[PDB]
């Protein structure tokens, strides 16, 4: 299904982004700058995927209870972008001394 395709893309992208961010602190700044831009692009893709999932859940899941479950999961996934990407990235660029 489309929904499953987005979920898998989200999880794989999040994993890749986290791995690049974990490598970044060991890179000289010029290369690091390039790596972080890639992480930032992936962060955007993650938000993009969340948007696509919201729409697809809204369109394809009619059961009110099962919709609420999906919607809770997506809300936790948004928080995960914040905890796993945004916060660590921000900490690296602001307090990476």
């Amino acid at each position: 299904s489309l929904l499953i395709s987005y979920e898998s893309d989200f999880k794989t992208t999040l994993e890749q982004a986290k791995a690049s961010l974990a490598e970044a602190p060991s890179q000289p700044l010029s290369q690091r700058n390039t790596t972080l831009k890639h992480v930032e692009q992936q962060q955007d893709e993650l938000f993009d995927l969340l948007d696509q999932m919201d729409v697809e859940v809204n369109n394809s899941i009619g059961d009110a209870s099962e919709r609420a479950t999906y919607k809770a999961k997506l809300r936790e996934w948004k928080k995960t972008i914040q905890s796993d990407i945004k916060r660590p990235l921000q900490s690296l660029v602001d307090s990476g001394d």
